[PDB]
């Protein structure tokens, strides 16, 4: 006996898993990234209107 | 088969990070592109300033 | 065989979204950096001509 397509469907599983926690990560990290980015550049144009 | 049940309940999870994890992606790059936007805008003030 | 083909469809679709989500998510990192530089930039050459 044998449970090969259930257990081939579980690696998938778990693999897709592991593979979607990772991006989850880098993406938070990323979206943390960018609005820090997009944080920056705001300030580089308040100093600039304020020394108008 | 509850192997296969239980695979099938893993394989939902897994398309709920990810689902997740693309919204969050396509939300970094929207606003890394507007923050390459504004950091070009100060940088021509820059340049052309008096 | 019916469930267990279906967890192992479901379990590709999301691994090829997550692998999406993961190249997008480094494409916004690499414009966050490129967006933060360019602050810096910015940022300098306003104080030296201040």
């Amino acid at each position: 006996s044998s449970n090969a397509k259930a257990d081939q469907a579980s690696s998938d599983a778990q693999t897709a898993n592991a593979k979607a926690d990772q991006a989850s990560n880098d993406a938070n990290a990323a979206r943390s990234d960018a609005q820090a980015a997009k944080d920056d550049a705001a300030r580089a144009n308040q100093r600039a209107d304020n020394a108008a």
